[PDB]
């Protein structure tokens, strides 16, 4: 009986043959295996389905941006964002090197492109042999290290020969036998491109890849290793059906120009022709503004590199062009119709939150649970997972180590909460009482636990001075070094102007007085905590609850609290809200140091002001609608990092449908709670009853579009 014909068998304890001390780990990749494939064509894939039913499976695995082979395949083995490991796209360019990158090119084998530290390099430093087969970055030597057994990429090599090659390596002597293995197949990406996600060719491809995996499992069985191997069946990205009618050509707005170069695709980037002579000299801002809101329902959008949604983490790299394009699903962008390969073929590279861009993940073996289905997770989390499977100390990556513990029978690493590095001090009443120049028209522990029911946010800032200011409706973490609130937490239940009051607990600043704010200047102040809470709550009009805010953002901020927030309280039976300013001028996704904060502190209206680049807001509710946010058994989190812009060009307000463009902006700039943590230096939910690993799972979560 073949392996696919046999039923499920619990591998609680690894049954390894002699000469094996511990189960090896094989990374089997199926390029272009969209997540919807297994959802829909499960009855046609008996081998893949059994690995799913007897292993650890996830409906959707979220890949990196852009959704391309090389960036994702390299992000898997490095656990790094594409902006950090160097491989931004299949085709890219480095200005500082004056060299282009391509799959079919000599620059591909240049070690100056590959940053970070892949798993095979990590394994080598800790005396662990590795045998790879056609994995991106295996041909090139990183840090002067090459896998003990490698093969320079040759797509002409038959798949059946690739499997046998790995099977031959598994038989090597105990001292010369690799402990980590990789496998790569071009299917069903190849068939996906030429005929589309919904075709007879992909079905034939899926069945082909399915039988090929069955051959591997039969091969493992004949070697007596079917219950002694950890298998991770993964993919790089999904597949979307392209159309000729749904394509964007830049020439229609620019003309047959030759001063700009466009890397075509659903994730388009733009660089000048005179490069690197005018790589920085070229002002992209004008071109971006000249391309925005040209169509009534435009399916593309010009984005300056720091203005992209933070969830993508696609700014802090030299190779990424300062001008990018975000496109709607099923849409690609190019300069001229000649540059593009084809318009009506299957493509990928779209937003990583799109339904069809989702990838595959199946963990099978003694280390993985049997028939366990978990929630979605990013591919950068797999790096740490493999380190635990190979007994390796992971290199510094972007994955939350320990967040995938629920996949393993016996988890190896037990994570802990980050210690508070902040210098927590107290702010008593000391300075009474200045004139604010404002016109106003006519015990403690119980209120604490009510405002921060999951625990106060911890200050990961080193070594920032923070005070805890308690009110009757909210608790705010105030900064003494920046003289403004870092965060404000409050609970909003299902059903419950030019005037201000001086907070005697904080030092007075010239920007706290209303006389500072005129009706002419676009810059004003906004509240972190809505004043219409619970008559009218007056402590929300405290000076310590205001932050510098553009008038254009107030359009979004008011609708967020006056309309959406109240609706969410009815739908989710109340919400706990934590809000605050975000300062990331270096667009790296992490909080700025005191040094760079002072460099970006503008002066306006004769006063020095540090204005936020973004504003974060985290919404927390109960998974059980019968419970209020003060009595959650399990949490329901959703975070947002909203861009603080002087205007609303990104939204195309023109037509004046306020209720439409705002919600679309919120959903677009949704982010992981971890993303908010990383960019603000705060830690949430530390006093929550669930374990750290569970809380990591919660904070690293993102909803899939469509
Ligand atoms: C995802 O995960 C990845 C990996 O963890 C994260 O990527 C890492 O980000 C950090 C923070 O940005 C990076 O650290 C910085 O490294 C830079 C560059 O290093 C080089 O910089 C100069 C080259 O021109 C040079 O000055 C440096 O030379 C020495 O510098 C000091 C001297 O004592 C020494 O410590 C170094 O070892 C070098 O010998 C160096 O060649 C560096 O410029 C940054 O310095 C900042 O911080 C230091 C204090 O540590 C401070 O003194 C400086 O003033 C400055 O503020 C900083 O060290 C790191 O390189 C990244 N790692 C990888 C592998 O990419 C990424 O942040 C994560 N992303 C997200 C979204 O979380
Ligand atoms: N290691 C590699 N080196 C060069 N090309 C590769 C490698 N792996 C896959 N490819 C090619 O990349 C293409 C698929 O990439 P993608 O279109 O982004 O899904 C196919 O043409 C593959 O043959
Ligand atoms: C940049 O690269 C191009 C193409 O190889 C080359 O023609 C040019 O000389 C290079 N410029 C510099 C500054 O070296
Ligand atoms: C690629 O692999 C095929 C099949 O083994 C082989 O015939 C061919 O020689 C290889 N190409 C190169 C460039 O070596
Ligand atoms: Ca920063
Ligand atoms: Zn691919
Ligand atoms: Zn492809």
């Amino acid at each position: 009986k073949s392996w696919v014909e046999e039923t499920c068998e619990s591998i609680d304890t690894p049954e390894c043959p002699a000469e094996f001390e511990s189960p090896p780990t094989l990374l089997f990749s199926l390029d272009g295996f969209r997540a919807e494939y297994l959802h829909t064509w499960g009855g046609l894939l008996p081998v893949i389905s059994k690995l799913k039913n007897c292993g650890t499976y996830t409906k959707n695995m979220r890949p990196m941006y852009p959704t391309k082979t090389f960036p994702n395949h390299y992000s898997i083995v490095t656990g790094l964002y594409p902006e950090s490991h160097g491989i931004i796209d299949n085709k890219m360019y480095d200005p500082k090197m004056n060299a282009s990158f391509s799959l079919k090119s000599k620059e591909k084998f240049n070690p100056l492109w590959y940053k970070g530290q892949p798993i095979w390099v990590t394994a080598n430093h800790q005396e662990v042999k590795s045998g790879t087969y056609f994995w991106p970055g295996s041909d090139v030597e990183i840090d002067g290290i090459l896998p003990d057994i490698y093969k320079v990429y040759n797509g002409s090599v038959p798949f059946e020969e690739r499997i046998l090659a790995v099977l031959e390596w598994l038989q090597l002597p105990s001292h010369e036998r690799p402990h980590f293995y990789t496998l790569y197949l071009e299917e069903p990406d190849s068939s996906g491109h030429s005929h589309g996600p919904v075709s007879s060719e992909v079905i034939k491809a899926l069945q082909k890849v399915d039988r090929l995996v069955g051959m591997l499992m039969d091969g493992l069985k004949d070697l007596g290793l079917d219950k002694c191997l950890n298998l991770i069946l993964i993919s790089d990205h999904g597949m979307e059906q392209g159309s000729c009618k749904k394509y964007v050509y830049l020439n229609k707005y620019l003309g047959d120009v030759n001063n700009v170069k466009v890397v075509y695709g659903p994730a388009a980037r733009l660089r000048p022709t005179d490069v690197p002579e005018t790589y920085y000299s070229f002002n992209y801002e004008a071109l971006a503004k000249n391309l925005s809101c040209r169509e009534p329902n435009q399916h593309f959008r010009p984005y300056l590199k720091p203005f992209l949604p933070k969830r993508l983490h696609f700014a802090k790299s030299d190779r990424i062009e300062p001008l990018t394009f975000y496109l709607d699903p099923q849409w690609q962008l190019a300069l001229n119709p000649s540059e593009r390969k084809y318009c009506g073929s299957g493509f990928h590279g779209s937003d990583n939150l799109f339904s069809n861009m989702q990838a595959l993940f199946i963990g099978y073996g003694p280390a993985f649970k049997h028939g366990a289905e978990v929630d979605s997770f990013e591919n950068i989390e797999v790096y740490n997972l493999m380190c635990d499977l190979l007994g390796l100390i992971p290199a510094p990556n972007n994955g939350s180590h320990g967040s995938l513990n629920h996949l393993l029978k016996k988890p190896i690493y037990n994570p802990s909460h980050p210690k508070e590095e902040g210098f927590l001090s107290q702010c008593p009443i000391k300075s009474t009482s200045n004139d604010l120049g404002c016109t106003c028209d006519p015990e403690d522990d119980d209120i604490y636990h009510m405002t921060v029911p999951y625990g106060r946010p911890r200050i990961l800032l080193k070594q920032h001075r923070v005070c805890l200011l308690q009110q009757q409706q909210f608790l705010t973490g105030y900064s003494l070094d920046l003289l403004m609130p870092l965060w404000a937490s409050y609970t909003f239940l299902s059903n419950d102007s030019n005037c201000l009051y001086q907070d005697l607990r904080i030092p007075l600043s010239p920007v706290h007085k209303c006389s500072y704010y005129k009706s002419n200047s676009k810059l004003s102040y906004g509240f972190l905590t809505p004043p219409r809470l619970n008559h009218i709550y007056s402590e929300a009009l405290l000076t310590s609850n205001i932050v510098p805010m553009y008038q254009s953002f107030q359009v979004i901020w008011h609708y967020l609290h006056d309309t959406l927030l109240q609706r969410y309280a009815h739908e989710r039976n109340g919400i706990n809200v934590v809000s605050g300013p975000v300062f990331d001028f270096d667009y790296d996704g992490r909080y700025d140091s005191l040094e760079i904060l002072k460099q970006n502190s503008r002066v306006i209206r004769s006063q020095e002001i540090l204005i936020p680049t973004h504003f974060f807001i985290v919404l927390t509710s109960c998974k059980q609608l019968s419970e209020t946010p003060l009595e959650c058994s399990a949490l329901e989190s959703s975070a947002y990092i909203l861009p603080h812009r002087p205007d609303n060009i990104e939204s195309c307000t023109h037509g004046k449908r306020e209720s439409s463009w705002v919600e679309e902006l919120l959903t677009l700039h949704r982010a992981r709670v971890t993303d908010v943590e990383l960019i603000t230096g705060l830690s949430f939910y530390q006093d929550r009853q669930e374990s750290v690993s569970e809380l990591l799972r919660l904070k690293t979560h993102l909803p899939i579009f469509s």
